[PDB]
């Protein structure tokens, strides 16, 4: 099915005219990306470039935009809603309760099958040329190709028992190398440390583009510390997925992914990464820093393999329709399982996946007797100081008539309800997500500090409740007078609603 | 007439542009009408002309709703302003905010007298005026009463004869020849009563009038400055007089073509309960109303078929935020500009519920000064929040000459990822503060005093050695050639 491979995926994209196969030759520099970043600044059909130019030998086709919007306000999330089993019509709210949907249950482990479609190919040890391979140019100043924006890396503790599954930027960097972000406090980077502490130089290591969509989307997901991916994904999908061995190391990768890289990344070894167009919407021209050095040794393959890529930037991308999303998510868990009142969560897309918007059960909250200046600090204090809430700078407070999944009323209660200052708790010491340009090109401390907590419910709403009604249709017309007007509508010359 | 000069002829403009529907059916005053207004300003339709108000008698009248909210087509999204202001339907906010600046720098065109004209057609004297009677429309189900004025100008003269300002304020029936409605600090309308009631005048000559030319409502709902009498500023505007009529009752002088005309007077003495009113900012608070200042009706004149215009205001989008906040950030470029700021644009982003300034930056200007962003918008601020201009507004955000400030996409964007909270902010505790705001006066701290805020959204390199990333987006990160060869191919391989 298609949220449990990426082939199905594809052709369920086209089964919903959700996507356009290009067959006229498009240049893997720049032209495929230009044509996706295109479709993610108008909701337009994720595009499917069959002809990429320098191709050979199956590797590869680009499938550009896998999990940006659609333009049907009413099928808005359905890329993301056909990775996950879920309606075109999918809510957010539905996608993301999905994604948690694993996290009271039972992991469901993964199965290991003697081969799969991954296997069809080979290209192994000297024949590896990444320089040759079509990886694209992603923006026109980026330091490199950045063949991986949208691939799972696999990679596993050295007691054997964890491993994890995550999507971070890599490009190519020579023959047989790639460099990319293995940043604090990922698990990618946690894993690296505990291997570079018992003295290994070189982790066996594996990267596999189109992967099952369940597995990208937890790939995506910051799921608990020691959690591995796999039984989290089986859990989702109530199946387990199925995995192959790689040929040239102890990991195991998806059946049906569609290219495998396998090899190792060092703890030794760095090299200039970056700079990359990113989830911000910045490209810092001419500006690398080092990064960790994987080598590939062998690369796995489908018949007709399909490479994944997100040309992320400015909206609507995968940086904004997942990283945020599935953090609000776990910032969401996190604050009831610290006891605080919130029901729901989500990244606003006006805050470039730097806010999140909590809903407060405002019953339980009065309740609670407490006040904003206290529950603001104390929100801060618990979400600010876990991974979950690392990229995350502004946490919004809403009461429960704000719809948190609608960035419109989300910026009418900041704009109304908080009182700038007085009502924000701001936290200096937490650490502070350095890829935000007000963070690494700013005015203080690049890793530290720079969050805020805004406490957007009136004062009251701690009290005695909610003593204000909302000047708008629905809530200052009585229902007789709204049924009368919403039957006239049409017939008095106003637009369909 | 032309429709900037008639609100007769921009009813007739609304018309022929296809954004006006004549409602002949009955719509009941009380609440319904406002409520059919209310769902044309949340999604953006065509303005309702009531023609069959219930309870309409002898000429009075009309209602038209939505006089400066949004059209939907975005070529033409502030057309219905541009019909205010002789600019064509696909006028941009910065053509109108630039046209209604255009009058700061000419001299004014002072209006011209003539002896009738049609808001003389028709009149209800003294003891005959009911205002009670009258179809005055119930605008949210919460108010505490009707409001009668939500898009009419008053007009109220100082002691010394040489300042006559218009200006929109609300006000509600309050009793059979009465009104009631605000007079705040520090608008006009109060600094003008306030003159009178220290020289000990108990009833100031005052007029309201309603369907005004529509340059005329909009200088009326704009901060010109104390002193500077809005007639001939808005002949500036228009490039050429507005036609007064004397009032019969009274020595204040009324445009001649208005719909409806209330002549009386403003107490400084008398007070009546006035509000709740579903406001700017999106509420209404039940049962909150506080004493305000009583005008008294003395002559009713109007226009055979006269019309009352009518905001509903509210949730996005009406005319609160299509004019109060923008005129107001107008205001606030050129004062800046006054003290020497490097301050190109300005406008109010509609996210920000008309309480957001985002001030457009000459970064090259700004680089010579050799500044820092948090001394930089610590002057911004001392300079805007203590001005009147800056009464309403609570955020100033500050963006670089790559941000559109009439582009709320733009200005979030920049805020979001261009200033880091707290640390780029700097706080106003001392400033007068707008009660009106649910977090001022329904909130943790002193109603009419702080809660101001300029928040720095340029970059640190940007006040020093200057722009040094690029955008990822379609724009900035790809050359000419891919761009051409995309957009050449786009419809032909598929897309929209
Ligand atoms: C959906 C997506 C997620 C991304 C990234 C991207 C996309 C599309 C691209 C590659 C386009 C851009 C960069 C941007 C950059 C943030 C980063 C990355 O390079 N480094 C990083 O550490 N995290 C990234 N994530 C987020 C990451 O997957 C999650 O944080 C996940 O929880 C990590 O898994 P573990 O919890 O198991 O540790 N990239
Ligand atoms: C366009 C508009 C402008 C309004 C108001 C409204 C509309 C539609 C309504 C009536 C719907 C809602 C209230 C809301 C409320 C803010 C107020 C008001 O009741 N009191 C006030 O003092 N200012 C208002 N203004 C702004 C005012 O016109 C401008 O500030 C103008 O510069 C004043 O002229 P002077 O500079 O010459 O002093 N009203
Ligand atoms: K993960
Ligand atoms: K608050
Ligand atoms: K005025
Ligand atoms: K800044
Ligand atoms: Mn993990
Ligand atoms: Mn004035």
């Amino acid at each position: 099915p298609p949220h449990l491979s990426f082939r199905s995926f594809v052709n369920a994209l086209r089964q919903d005219g959700d996507l356009v196969d290009i067959n006229e030759p498009v240049d893997p520099d720049l032209e495929a990306a230009a044509i996706t970043r295109l479709v993610c600044e108008t909701d337009d059909k994720a595009p499917l470039f069959n002809n990429v130019i320098g191709a050979k030998d199956g590797l590869w086709r680009i499938l550009g935009a896998p999990a940006s919007l659609r333009s049907s306000p009413k099928e808005r999330f359905g890329r993301l809603a056909r990775h996950l089993a879920l309606p075109p019509t999918a809510s957010a709210k539905d996608i993301l309760d999905k994604m948690l949907s694993a996290n009271s249950i039972p992991p469901i482990e993964p199965v290991i099958v003697p081969t799969g479609p991954v296997k069809e190919n080979s290209i192994e040890g000297e024949n590896i040329d990444l320089e040759a391979l079509p990886a694209p140019m992603v923006h026109q100043s980026d330091g490199g190709k950045y063949i991986q924006t949208y691939g799972m890396h696999v990679i596993q503790s050295p007691d054997g028992c964890w491993t994890n599954w995550s999507i971070a930027r890599a490009m190519v960097s020579g023959k047989r190398t790639l460099a990319g972000l293995v940043i604090s406090p990922q698990h990618i980077r946690k894993i690296q440390d505990q291997w570079r502490a018992i003295g290994q130089e070189e982790i066996p290591w594996a990267l596999a583009f189109g992967v099952p969509p369940t597995a990208i989307m937890a790939s995506s997901m910051p799921i608990p510390d020691g959690v591995s991916e796999a039984g989290y994904v089986g859990a989702i999908a109530g199946e387990p997925i199925k995995l192959v061995k790689c040929d040239t190391n102890n990991l195991y990768v998806p059946a049906n992914s569609e290219i495998v890289l396998e090899g190792t990344l060092s703890t030794t070894k760095m090299a200039p990464e970056g700079p990359f167009g990113e989830m911000h919407g910045y490209v810092y021209p001419g500006e690398s820093h080092p990064a960790p050095v994987y080598t590939v040794n062998k690369i796995t393959y489908r018949n007709n393999a399909i490479l994944p890529m997100s040309a992320c930037g400015r909206l609507t991308d995968e940086t904004q329709t997942m990283i945020g999303t599935l953090a609000a998510a776990e910032i969401r868990q996190l604050c009831q399982r610290a006891g605080l009142p919130i029901t729901d969560a989500f990244a606003p897309f006006v805050g470039q996946a730097t806010w999140v918007a909590l809903k407060v059960d405002t019953h339980r909250l009065r309740a609670m007797k407490t006040n904003g200046k206290a529950f603001a600090k104390r929100v801060g204090d618990v979400v600010f100081t876990q991974k979950v809430g690392y990229m995350i700078h502004r946490l919004i407070l809403v009461g429960d008539d704000i719809d948190v999944y609608d960035d419109k009323d989300v910026m009418w209660a900041f704009a109304t309800r908080c009182r700038p200052g007085t009502d924000e708790v701001f936290f200096d010491d937490v650490p502070g997500f350095w890829l935000i340009p007000y963070m690494s090109h700013g005015n203080a401390e690049a890793i530290k500090g720079g969050k805020v907590v805004s406490d957007a419910l009136l004062t009251a709403e701690y009290t005695t409740g909610k003593d204000w009604e909302s000047a708008d249709f629905k809530n200052s017309y009585p229902k007789s007078i709204q049924d009368k007007v919403l039957n006239s509508w049409e017939r008095l010359g106003f637009k369909k609603l």
